[PDB]
């Protein structure tokens, strides 16, 4: 028999609608190379891989209880008792030695208490493997995001460097106009403030670059992970621009997070089955089988055979209210596993909805960012010539140089924000 | 005879009052917005994080009942058989004897008589942990009331910014069409068209930003509500700005000590450790263990229920340790160290509550003044843009004044929404911090 | 005789250098006398530190508990047993009600660890408390750093406030000139609105700076964790730089030996190497012995009497031929757990490398960024004076003056932010490095 209830999956509390391989997804040959390195060597994932080895050993520990064992023991008992207590009526020293095999307390499994406990340890083992899958998904997504940011930094640094040489050469022209006398002093300072902006932004971009590089070196986790990353990155898109979201129902059966959570609920359901079997009578066997003697010299002799066999049944009648508390505790734990499962679904529903809302917005933004960057860069060139001729003051040209630079960086930003939100979608689906 | 120390509440390590510029009110009294109350009620009834915290109250009660069950004697029905081959030298018969012994009846598992208050201490400890969980749930409740209000205002802000960004986009494209017709004729220069073009392209990108924000804020607000019926519950119209009471009197910190759940839970977790000392104390003293059986027994099975076959056993056992390996002392050291850690915790949560209320107080009077400044700033920019258009229509001034005046009128109007939003979120933070 | 394998330090999983502290302690590192006083104050009365210190005294106790199991105990005891039995079961062949009593010293359940399982469990608990020490060293260094940062943020906010107020008063004077000119008809209504805008920007900025100051203050009060901490925080900026600007990082091989995080993990690893020795010891047989000494009698009166002296002595040996695969599974679990601790030890060093790396990169780039930001600041301030003269002549429209005022104020804030952020990066570097040699022995006070 087994008192564990029948497991029914709780109805997905999310709405029915929203408003596949990692190598297949990650097209870039080097990024995929990097993810393979990280997947092989990342130490946080390695801990989660050894978590499942522990969880397997716990099931193996519980499985051991279902089978009866066999132990070779030797037990001497020597004691001086009073005259008063013994049948002899004169105070005596009694000795008794035993050797041979013995059966440690073995539970007959009529109500499936141990069966149920062994089942729970399986479900947490399986929930550990689903957690290791979730971490694997999370690692690949984190390695990619860190490569996209590293790339995005290098695009900013390259832009800033071409912006710096432009403003440095453009400043040299304004300096010698004042040395002549033709240049305003305000114009000279406004051109200087431009050059320093570029130097300060280059420092910011060098920081972002190397902090992204270090984060990558960590996530790879090799001693040679600094060598493995290319200093000059391939500028082609690294991932599939479009992914179909699918039904939320498919997500529930697909995503490791969900599978880890349902398996926890199954373990908790098995736990109920153990609480129920405690109310029912426990039966157990103890056994000893070997050779008993009165002296050390009489144990390796003929006809010294001896055995003990002890079956015992026991049924709790009165507790302090313990078994019903154990039942109430296992049920509360189960109800939490259900709420956990429901909440884990609802979360995953929100994480993909966010990734879709982002991806829809970011495709539509990046077109506005490019066209503004082109509108700014042409307005820069018109305003350049308007100052350079001498029609308008330096301010318009100055303001256009700021706007050009801001808009061109803000594009590099929103392009990288589009590709990262794409991998966030691949993670959130699973 | 409970050996737990007499519990005195640790003195509060915070200021006797709050620095710079009624708190008996209900959260429904605090939240004037009837829509927001409906959303928060739905969150209260359906959220899963709160559900999980309420359910480990249920766990904590059961754990108390398992310790409370240890206090009272129990009774098992039992049936035990024993068979054994005893050899001649140990046996009374002087020949190899096989003896069986089947017995059946009621039995008493090892019962500890609580003279020294050991088990009562453990039971008081488990009770206190249950009362802590009760307060931990009252906290989780308040946390979620705040999180819903913060999420709903953040969402209300995101659509209110979207609403200005689209109206600005329309007037943006309309003013570009006028410069497009002027440039098509050949009067207006290539730059005045290009500057108006880029600026329309910029306002396109900002609308997308605000769209994503409201969608992400919608999603986060849906999860909080945690219901299948959630998307229907949320308004797409922005409610009237006074969604909560603007004026609250925080009172002293000493009033906060008795009100705020986090603290009261931490106090109960302290009381739990005072008890645990009483258990470690009592373990030094003797332990009186009682077992007993009662019913029938025999050598053969058929004569179990037989006349004059009554067989019982009554075993009291007393044990007191002279020496171990300093374990009982090591166990009292542990319990005293954990008591102290609970005092530090209790005090550490009060200090933390202090910071939180103090931040909320500072934020709320700075954002009041900042809001007035930002509203006045945006209005000067808005009228400065009116005057920059007059200068452009007259032709007396360049496009660049008219460009700066609409960038800065747009940024200042965005910043005012952010500033108005941030203030009322701080009133929620002040409600959250006071408990 | 402990059968656990010989402990060997895992080779460092990162390169031998950083692409381009022993002597330095926190009191040497922090130059400002006022900040030193703040750090001292938090170290005494910080409650999160206090908790991690009491976690050591708890871990010591649990080491003392496992030690206890290693030596034999002895205890006094009084055992009564009254029992009825029928004739068919009694050896006397009659309705017998026999009683017995015992009083005296009992030795319970002592285990001779010939194969050494209990010593290994004692080693595990020893290392756990040695990790608990290192853990609190980290938490203390982290406290130093956190108070330092919170003060540096506090300092910075007072500077932004000072500027904002200076800026603000200039804007109030400038506007009063234009309010008069627009009253006279000498300035345009658009110039008057722009000037009013400038005033409000700085007014709103004042309020932002005040919150920033007060929240950083409230954080400091918390970290100090004292009733009288608020009085101990300086109300005015520290005149000069408050830390040493140039810290030499040393190798990563040195960081392994110094940094608390790494050593905490190392002790935990060594604790799991012991738990393997305990699982290996489970395969060999368990020798348990029990004994008694005292007086026993049939009736309660006869207890303490001549010829009542009774003793008990029973040693058991227990070897399992079959388990259920449990002793194998325990060993597999002990190997798994040890392997996770080794990976944790590696991951800690790797994570320390990233934090150090990020911190030097931050320090060096912010050095140069600050110089550039200083150069940009006073460029925009000189151009402010020129644009002011150019506007006041009537030569230019207001926009050039207005834009210079905006740019100067925004660049001067940006310098304060950048400068304070460099100092916060110097603190982040100190933490990531993890202090000099054996920075703290506040931990071992018992």
């Amino acid at each position: 028999c087994s008192m564990a209830p029948t497991y029914e999956r709780p109805a997905a509390p999310v709405a029915d609608s929203w408003s596949l391989d990692w190598k297949s997804f990650i097209v870039d040959a080097e990024l995929r190379r990097l993810v393979d390195m990280a997947l092989d060597n990342n130490r946080s994932l390695r801990q989660t891989l050894l978590d499942i080895e522990a969880a397997r050993a716990q099931y193996r520990i519980q499985r051991a209880d279902r089978v009866p064992g066999l132990n070779a023991a030797a037990t001497g008992n020597r004691q001086r008792q009073p005259a008063d207590l013994s049948a002899g009526n004169r105070s005596e020293v009694a000795s008794s030695y035993q050797v041979g095999l013995a059966l440690p307390e073995y539970e007959l499994d009529l109500f499936g208490r141990v069966k149920s406990l062994t089942d729970a340890a399986l479900q947490q083992y399986l929930a550990s493997e689903e957690a290791a899958r979730a971490a694997r998904i999370a690692l690949v997504a984190e390695v990619s995001q860190a490569y996209l940011s590293y790339d995005g930094a290098l695009r900013r640094l390259a832009l800033t460097r071409q912006t710096l040489v432009s403003r440095e050469y453009s400043f040299a022209l304004i300096d010698q106009r004042r040395a002549a006398g033709a240049a305003t002093a305000l114009d000279y300072q406004e051109a200087l403030g431009l050059v320093e902006q570029a130097r300060a932004e280059q420092e910011r971009n060098l920081r972002q670059k190397q902090q992204a590089f270090n984060a990558l070196v960590l996530l790879l986790g090799s001693d040679d992970a600094a060598q493995a990353i290319p200093r000059s990155p391939g500028q082609r898109p690294k991932l599939l621009q479009d992914i179909a979201p699918g039904t939320p129902s498919e997500l529930i059966e697909r995503r490791p997070d969900i599978l880890a959570a349902e398996h926890r609920l199954r373990a908790r359901n098995a736990d109920i089955g153990a609480a129920r079997a405690a109310f029912f009578p426990r039966i157990s066997l103890t056994g000893s089988f070997g050779t008993s003697s009165a002296e050390m010299s009489g144990l390796f002799d003929g006809g010294s055979r001896s055995w003990s066999f002890l079956p015992t049944l026991t049924l709790p009648i009165f507790d302090g209210g313990r078994n019903r508390a154990n039942l109430s505790l296992a049920e509360a734990r189960k109800d939490s596993a259900v709420a956990a499962y429901e909440g884990t679904i609802q979360t995953a529903f929100r994480e993909v909805a966010d990734a879709l809302a982002a991806s829809d917005t970011l495709r539509r933004e990046e077109k506005a960012l490019r066209a503004l960057a082109n509108s700014s860069n042409e307005a820069l060139k018109l305003a350049k010539a308007r100052y350079e001729s001498g029609v308008d003051n330096h301010l318009r040209y100055l303001d256009a140089q700021r706007s050009s630079f801001l808009n061109e960086i803000a594009f590099i930003d929103g392009s990288t924000q589009r590709q990262i939100a794409l991998v966030d979608l691949f993670r959130a689906l699973g």
